[PDB]
């Protein structure tokens, strides 16, 4: 009802693409993030639920629903108020194995259910009580309203409010600019110019099947496996110092190392891979604190000339990052149409924190597992820390475990060698 509506506005191109595929592929876990937290301690579910309702009121995207039927163009509608409820389930009368079964049953049905974006709050939570001070919290949300960085903001706020309610002390949260300001910014962007930026960037790129000689083609479907390792502290510090000394980021430096490795396997100096970009335009005041969907997967195309050094590559990538910033809102589908290559990239490199990791909150998160549908057969996911954390997540029906172990070995030695000689040709790095 109009009286219940706060606001209405169009979708970002990325949101619009997600709504389209979400509607067209119900039941397939598209765009669903499901986090399972094992919790030990005196979690107060009522307090957590009050905290979640402060978050609901604070960030318009949680009160947003989507309309696609009987309209010229989809719209997102912000409701003035929506009450969040945590589903509380008591499993204390079940055996351990029976508890695991009930929780896995919930998680599997949750993936299939997804969200009805025309009516549901695009976030939900179930908390299973397994014993006194023993819980599992399954937190689900849809990426059409929230990317990872924005999720981190929400987590921070949620636990700031929870802890103030627990300590029975006043609190405040700083003002936030609403997500509609990003939608307004998009209005001012020349969409054809952004398509042209990508068309020119990808001009004359010839396709690439990455690690073609290692790809198996036998077993059907995705068999998800992961290899986790850490870069030692000394190397992590030196790699971080190197990135900063070249006025770039850890993420760009990791992409640069990867480029060297890909160039060898592809026997080519023109290569591409997927990268996650923030999508937060600097000209938007306070964008870094907004909550919504900004982060995008875009192609990175790297060109290695004879003699190119690692510091040369850092400069190349850093400059391209800056040039791409106004155009990071373009969906990958539209980008890849500008190259006439629907499979232009076939793996991704992601550098990110996770705000939930395994005192203050009165309880411990003893385990955290994240489910997200996998769109590529290989994904390199790194996270900052005293030891940089690197995860190679892959489809074992395509890549052998032995090959992923070889990539780990090659990554580690390449990083070590490039730290030591960032001003020699990268062709001299032994892998």
């Amino acid at each position: 009802m109009a009286d219940q509506v706060q606001d209405m506005y169009y979708l970002s191109p990325m949101q619009e693409g997600m709504l389209f595929h979400a509607i067209l592929n119900p039941g397939q876990s598209f765009y669903l993030e499901q986090i399972t937290m094992k919790v030990k301690g005196s979690l107060n579910i009522k307090c957590l639920e009050e905290s979640m309702n402060v978050i609901m009121d604070r960030y318009d995207v949680f009160r947003t629903v989507f309309i696609h039927e009987k309209v010229k163009r989809p719209v997102q509608v912000v409701l003035k108020k929506r009450q969040f409820q945590i589903e509380e389930i008591d499993l204390t009368h079940l055996t351990g194995s029976e508890q695991t079964a009930k929780i896995n049953e919930y998680k599997e049905q949750d993936k299939i259910r997804g969200f009805d974006l025309t009516r549901d709050i695009p976030m939900r939570a179930a908390i299973f009580k397994k014993a006194e001070e023993s819980f599992e919290w399954v937190w689900s949300y849809h990426h059409i309203i929230l990317d990872g960085w924005c999720f981190g903001i929400v987590v921070q706020d949620l636990f700031k409010v929870y802890n103030a309610l627990r300590e029975q002390k006043p609190y405040s949260l700083p003002p936030v600019k609403p997500y509609k300001d990003y939608i307004k910014w998009l209005e001012k962007q020349d969409k054809q110019a952004s398509l042209r930026y990508w068309r020119e960037y990808l001009e004359d790129f010839e396709g690439q099947t990455t690690f073609a000689e290692q790809r198996k083609k036998q077993k059907d479907g995705y068999e998800p496996k992961e290899l986790l390792f850490s870069l030692p502290e000394a190397e992590t510090k030196a790699f971080t110092e190197l990135a900063k000394s070249q006025h770039t980021t850890l993420s760009t430096a990791l992409q640069a190392v990867w480029s060297v490795l890909i160039s060898r396997y592809q026997q080519s100096g023109d290569l591409a891979f997927g990268t996650v970009v923030s999508g937060r335009p600097a000209e938007i005041k306070g964008v870094e604190h907004m909550v919504g969907l900004f982060i995008n997967v875009v192609p990175r195309r790297v060109k290695l000339s004879e003699g190119i050094t690692f510091n040369d590559l850092l400069k190349q990538l850093q400059e391209q990052s800056l040039q791409s910033e106004p155009h990071q809102y373009v969906p990958l589908y539209d980008i890849q149409s500008q190259a006439d290559q629907p499979k232009l990239i076939d793996h991704i490199i992601v550098f990110e924190n996770y705000p939930l990791q395994d005192s203050e909150n009165g309880f411990d998160m003893v385990d955290v597992h994240v489910f997200e549908k996998s769109n590529y057969d290989l994904n390199l996911m790194a996270s900052p820390g005293d030891e940089m954390l690197i995860k190679l997540a892959y489809n074992e029906n395509v890549f052998d475990e032995a090959f992923i172990l070889r990539l780990k070995s090659q990554l580690l030695t390449a990083i070590q060698q490039l730290i030591q000689n960032p001003d020699q040709p990268v062709s001299t790095i032994n892998i």
